[PDB]
């Protein structure tokens, strides 16, 4: 329905991540959390590092318990560590409730906080399979509905502001909305329709067919999941399997012929700027994923533009962007490229996520963005890859 006190809650932009503001502890402490559909851990800076003016203090929570347990976490781009414990939790923009989750405390860290981020933690919103060091590490949402009436529900909305924002301005702005417990309808334009969550570990999803301006990129539709796709706030692009990288950027290429751009702005490194206010979106294609529907042999599909997929960066009073499709060994990954076009509803209790356009995706008079079905598409689960 409406969910009036929630709304408008997140902050950040897709080069930095989106954060809600949460608190820790008795009394409570305030800091800003990043959210991440694709991991499943709470945690937060606990020690002093330059890129953090504030951070949890364990010896100032009465309500601070010690799990007596470190745990590591090196991932691709870094890696964090730290020392686990519980403490009453609350979102201050959030359901009306108070919990006991788990949290990591941490203590040391690589390339993990970011400057001028205005994060200090991140909120790993993904299920227990992926927690760390082990899946009997409870993740906060399952805490939250466990101890609480909060619906297995949530529902994000990552608002793209369409140019780039100061340090001042990105403070300053409402970066979306993080919606737990429910679907808030002013978030939305026309029909949410759902896909299937294949498995509950990352929320993993089947892409089913892919198009660049209408036109399909015939590949093998395993080859679109090869060897995930998957829901991710916590990317900035939107990420394709190796093999569906290059024949996505050929087309794109070849669609936008009409100008030429250096192989640097191809492979996301450098940025391409215009005269102000003469970026030629026309000049880009609109790009379809078909994903599996909840129906038997029934598929829908969701269009970005280019408004999506071009990132904006300052530089001038050029209009600047970065290419924000890049490759990956992982899988697909819907990052907030994906995420900025749609109001995207995480249903956990019914194993599904729903796409509908977002009111806040930016776009042009003459396009926009769209999800639309149903399509008759046959032999959907061999889309999916194993092993
Ligand atoms: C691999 N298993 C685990 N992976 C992760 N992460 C992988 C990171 C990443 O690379 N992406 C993309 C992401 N979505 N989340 C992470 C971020 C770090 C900083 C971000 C920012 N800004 S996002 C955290 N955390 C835990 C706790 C795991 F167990």
């Amino acid at each position: 329905g409406s969910f009036v006190e929630m709304v408008d809650n997140l902050r950040g932009k897709s080069g930095q991540g989106y954060y809600v503001e949460m608190t820790v502890g008795s009394p409570p402490q305030t800091l800003n959390i990043l959210v991440d559909t694709g991991s499943s851990n709470f945690a937060v800076g606990a020690a002093p590092h330059p890129f953090l003016h504030r951070y949890y203090q364990r010896q100032l929570s009465s309500t601070y318990r010690d799990l007596r347990k470190g745990v590591y976490v090196p991932y691709t781009q870094g890696k964090w560590e730290g020392e686990l414990g519980t403490d009453l939790v609350s979102i201050p923009h959030g359901p009306n409730v108070t919990v006991r989750a788990n949290i990591a405390a941490i203590t040391e860290s690589d390339k993990f906080f970011i400057n001028g981020s205005n994060w200090e933690g991140i909120l790993g919103l993904a299920y227990a399979e992926i927690a760390r060091p082990d899946d009997s590490l409870e993740p906060f949402f399952d805490s939250l509905v466990k101890q609480t009436h909060v619906p297995n529900l949530f529902s994000l909305q990552l608002c793209g502001a369409g140019f780039p924002l100061n340090q001042s301005e990105v403070l300053a702005s409402v970066g979306g909305s993080m919606i737990i417990g429910g679907i808030d309808h002013s978030l939305y334009t026309g029909s949410l329709w759902y896909t299937p969550i294949r498995r509950e570990w990352y929320y993993e999803v089947i892409i089913v067919r892919v198009e660049i301006n209408g036109q399909d990129l015939k590949m093998d539709c395993k080859e679109y999941n090869y060897d995930k796709s998957i829901v991710d706030s916590g990317t900035t692009n939107l990420r394709l399997p190796k093999k569906v990288f290059e024949a996505a950027v050929k087309s794109i290429k070849a669609a936008s012929s009409t100008e030429k751009f250096p192989d640097g702005f191809w492979l996301g490194e450098q940025l391409v700027c215009w005269q102000a206010g003469t970026t030629p979106w026309n000049i880009f294609p609109v790009i379809s994923l078909y994903l599996m529907g909840e129906v038997t042999n029934q598929s829908f599909r969701i269009t970005i533009l280019p408004q999506q997929y071009l990132r904006p960066v300052e530089d001038s009073q050029d209009d600047c962007y970065k290419f924000a499709i890049s490759q990956s060994s992982t899988g697909t990954v819907m990052g907030a490229v994906i995420m900025e076009g749609f109001y995207v509803v995480f249903d956990r209790a019914r194993k599904r996520i729903g796409f509908a356009v977002s009111a806040c995706h930016v776009h042009d008079e003459f396009r926009t963005a769209a999800v639309e079905g149903p399509f008759v598409t046959l032999d959907m689960e061999d889309c999916g890859y194993n092993i």
